């Protein structure tokens, strides 16, 4: 994948993981940069746009839990404008095991939505031009963090999901592949809450161990990108970028 | 694990797998069999106090999509007479990527939130006596059915979060495993809905394959419950037994 030229939609683009992949995205000579996040940040957007001019960078506020009709819609907009969009890379993710409906929404149902809603324009049983599509997912979706067992479980959903999506590619057109970090010094991980309370003191020791900066993992995370893969399970774990292979214990048969 | 004189809750008793898991389980010489289903089936629930009059059965109109409060509410009113419970199965769940909030909030939230809810009765940090959780996952929860991304993915995160509360036994007092069936003939496949139509003709093709039937299921449900293995992850497939190993592809130190 060259990404001289292409046009990319990046939804939670200016958190930890997502500003620090986002800067090196736009150090390629991409045509396009499209931000889709929760809240502004005119500081993240204005360094963006100066490490290089050439790039169109465009934001928009954008909430992944809105239904999938309110998605769509957004959508439309910007296919509208661009005409073709070559990637949707999505980041969003909290990390909160007291809000569990909330956990769920965010990081499991609202990137199952911006999918469905995206295949609109990409389907190609609709007369769409296919297209490719990177999760964010996480390690914990391999193996829990089994302190915050919600927020594990929604990722060990999303690297399933992806998986299925990389697999249905024949079908829709659209290719896929998960992208892994492993623990990442970002404000993600820097306080947060267990469920049930089960460890007050999760982040503290999670952190008590070997950690990447999210500097290595943005530059993980366009490599991966830039190989487009599909299927590709990708751990981006200790500055290292790697693919894993996923273990068969069943198959359909179809 | 000796069932005899067991007081056990079983969410959604009275469905395919349900009613032949529930045949097994009356014929073990329970004291107390609590179901909670989303719907009466009268006809089951005279069927069963039939085959064991011994064994005290109640029937809850319950629905899983509720939320943690409710549920909690129905819970104390049945631990108010019981005074104790044993055994919680979680056996609810839908087939139908047409429904991709209800598949998740019925699959994943709906048995998080159970869980959640006993919680408060048997934590022993809340001064409880420990309990027993035995969760129907789905082996579409190691490998998807790829054409029902959203149920496969939504079985792979309860699989997870069954694995976390295995592993929080230590501090809780309850100990967890899945029971993960292979493809049963039930009103769940007879047919149903795959992902944007990718598959319509899912259920005729899955069901060309082998498979086996719910009371090959159930038999071995009691079994694995008899079994009582904190953390086995069950494959209950082609009328076989198997405790499954899952792959370490990263660990949290923690
Ligand atoms: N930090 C880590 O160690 C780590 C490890 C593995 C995976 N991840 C995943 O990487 C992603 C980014 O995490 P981060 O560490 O940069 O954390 P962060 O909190 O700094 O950023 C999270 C990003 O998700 C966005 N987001 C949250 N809720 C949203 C919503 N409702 N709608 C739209 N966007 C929303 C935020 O606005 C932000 O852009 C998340 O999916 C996280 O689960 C992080
Ligand atoms: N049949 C299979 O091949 C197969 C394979 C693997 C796992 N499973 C799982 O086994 C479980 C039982 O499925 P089945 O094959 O007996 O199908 P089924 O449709 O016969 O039974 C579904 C059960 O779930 C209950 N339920 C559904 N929605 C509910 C809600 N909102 N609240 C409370 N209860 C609700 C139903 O009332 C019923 O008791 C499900 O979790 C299913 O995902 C089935």
């Amino acid at each position: 994948m060259d990404l001289t030229n292409k046009n990319v939609i990046f939804v939670a683009a200016l958190g930890g993981i997502g500003l620090d992949t986002s800067r090196e995205l736009v150090k390629r000579n991409l045509k396009n940069f499209v931000i889709l996040d929760r809240v502004e940040n005119p500081t993240a957007l204005a360094e963006l746009k100066a490490i290089n001019p050439k790039v169109n960078i465009t934001f928009h506020t954008y909430d992944v839990t809105v239904p999938v009709a309110e998605s769509k819609k957004l959508l439309k907009k910007i296919f509208d404008q661009l005409k073709t969009v070559d990637i949707l890379i999505n980041g969003a993710g909290i990390l909160d095991d007291h809000q569990i409906e909330r956990t769920i929404a965010i990081n499991f149902t609202g990137l199952v939505n911006v999918t469905t809603a995206i295949l609109d324009f990409w389907d190609k049983r609709k007369g769409g031009p296919g297209g490719i599509i990177a999760n964010i997912c996480s390690v914990t979706g391999f193996n829990a963090i089994h302190q915050v067992p919600v927020y594990s479980a929604s990722k060990a959903a999303v690297v399933s999901f992806t998986n299925s999506l990389a697999k249905l590619a024949p079908i829709t057109g659209v290719t896929a592949y998960s992208i892994n970090p492993g623990i990442t010094r970002t404000p993600l991980v820097h306080t947060f809450n267990s469920w049930l309370d089960v460890e007050p003191r999760v982040a503290e020791l999670l952190l008590s161990h070997p950690t990447q900066t999210s500097e290595q993992c943005g530059q993980n995370f366009v490599k991966a990108i830039e190989a487009n893969k599909n299927g590709a399970i990708w751990k981006l774990d200790l500055g290292t970028l790697e693919a894993i292979e996923w273990t068969k214990h069943w198959d359909s048969h179809i």
